[PDB]
C-alpha cells in the first residue's frame, strides 16, 4: 500500500512553473506525494513530471480524470506513465473496458490505476452520484484497489469506504476550499488531497503545517 | 452559422510521434480542414503541437480533451487549451451542469467554442452513459450548448441525440471505420464525421480519406 507523508497529497494545480515549483518547494518537509493535473501540465509540458521527481524525489499521482474509450485510454495511460507518474486518476463512468485498459498499461508499466467514484462539487449529484456505488462494485470487481472519493459528501466517502473494504486504499479531494474537513474525511479515507487551501494561501507552509497539526492524532 | 468542415469529415489525430503525425496531417490537407487532437499526441509532444499544425496546415483544431473536472478546475483546462490556439474544446457532460457551464464560460469570454459529448461510442458506454445520455443532451440544450458529439456505433441513440438537440445544432460523430459505424449512415444525423485509424493507419492515407469521401459523395 501506498505510503503517504503525513496522510497528505499536494494538488499542484498552479499553471506557472516558477509559482508550482516553488511552492511545491515551500512544503516539501511535509508531503512526499504530489498530484499532478492538466492545469499545470497543459500550461507547463509533461516534463514538469520528471523535474518534480529531480527537485523532490516525491511520488507523481496524474489526476488525468481519463475517460475515454479502451484504445484512446490505453494511448493515453501509456504517454503519462513514460512521463514518469506513478499512479493515474480514471474516470468509472465510462464502464468497464475503458478501466481495463487503464490497468493493463499500469501492470505493464509498474503502476497504479486510481479509480474515481464520486466527485466533490456539487454537480456530481446529477448524474455521477447516482452510479457511484454500482461503479465502486465495478472496481472491487476488476481487482481495481486505489480510490477516489469526496471529501465534501462523508456519508457518501464512508460508504465508498464500506464498498472496497479496509484493504483497499482510498484518498480524497475537496477539502478546505470545497468545504470538506481534514479530520473528518480521515475517518474513511487513506489521505486527503489538498490544492488551494495550501497553494493559494499566503503562507503555504504555515497552511500546510495547519493542517498537520489539525490532524496529528490520525498521524 | 457553425463551423465549415470541408468534406464533413474529421480527422481524429491519435498518432503519438511529432513526425508520424505531421506527416499524416499533411497527406490528408487537400481532403480536410479540420483536425480533432487528443491527449495521444497531446501527452507526448506538448500543446505547442496545436501551434505547429496550425503553421503547417490551414486546419481548424478540436480539442479532444474529455473534460471532467470540478468547474474550477475545467475553468483552467479550458483556459491554458485556448491559450495554446484550439477553436474548439470536447467536454463530458457526464460531471454535471456546473462543469459544462465552467466551459461555456471561458470559452464565452476567449471567443472560443464548446463541444459537448453526450453518449460514447465504445460497449463500456452501455453501463452508465448511456442511461444518462438523453438528459445529459437535454441538459446541454438548457445551457445554450450548440455543439455535440454523439455516437456512430448506435445510430438510433445518434438519431435521438440529433432529436433532442434540434437541427440547429451543430453535431459531430466519431466511432467511424474501426469501431464500425458507417460513414453514410452517420451522416444522416451528423453534420460532420470523425475518423481517425480508418485514415493514419493506412498504407496511404490520401487515398483512405479519397475513398470515405468517394463512398459519402451524394451527401456533399
Ligand atoms: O471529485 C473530485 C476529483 N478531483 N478533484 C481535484 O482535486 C483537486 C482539489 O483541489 P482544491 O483542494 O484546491 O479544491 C483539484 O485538482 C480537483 O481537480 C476534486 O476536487 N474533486
Ligand atoms: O465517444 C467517443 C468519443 N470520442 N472518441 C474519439 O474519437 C476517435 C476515434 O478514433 P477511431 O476512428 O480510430 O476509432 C478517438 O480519438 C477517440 O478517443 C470516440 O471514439 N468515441
Amino acid at each position: 500500500v501506498m505510503d503517504v507523508m503525513n496522510r497528505l497529497i499536494l494538488a499542484m494545480d498552479l499553471m506557472n512553473r516558477d509559482d508550482a515549483l516553488r511552492v511545491t518547494g515551500e512544503v516539501r518537509e511535509y508531503i512526499d506525494t504530489v498530484k499532478i493535473g492538466y492545469p499545470l501540465v497543459l500550461s507547463e509540458g509533461m516534463d514538469i513530471i520528471a523535474e518534480f521527481r529531480k527537485r523532490f524525489g516525491c511520488r507523481i499521482i496524474a489526476d488525468f480524470k481519463v475517460a475515454d474509450i479502451p484504445e484512446t485510454n490505453e494511448k493515453i495511460c501509456r504517454a503519462t506513465f513514460k512521463a514518469g507518474a506513478d499512479a493515474i486518476i480514471v474516470h468509472g463512468f465510462p464502464g468497464a473496458d475503458s478501466v481495463r485498459a487503464c490497468l493493463n498499461v499500469a501492470e505493464e508499466m509498474g503502476r497504479e490505476v486510481f479509480l474515481l467514484t464520486e466527485m466533490a462539487h456539487p454537480g456530481a449529484e446529477m448524474f455521477i452520484q447516482g452510479a457511484a456505488d454500482e461503479i465502486a462494485r465495478m472496481g472491487v470487481d476488476l481487482g481495481v484497489k486505489n480510490y477516489v472519493g469526496p471529501s465534501t459528501r462523508p456519508e457518501r466517502l464512508s460508504r465508498l469506504r464500506e464498498i472496497i473494504g479496509q484493504d483497499s486504499f482510498l484518498i480524497s479531494p475537496g477539502v478546505g476550499a470545497q468545504g470538506g474537513d481534514p479530520g473528518e474525511t480521515l475517518r474513511f479515507a487513506d489521505a486527503i488531497i489538498v490544492g488551494r487551501s495550501i497553494y493559494l494561501a499566503d503562507n503555504p507552509a504555515a497552511a500546510a503545517a495547519g493542517i498537520i497539526e489539525s490532524i496529528k492524532d490520525l498521524l
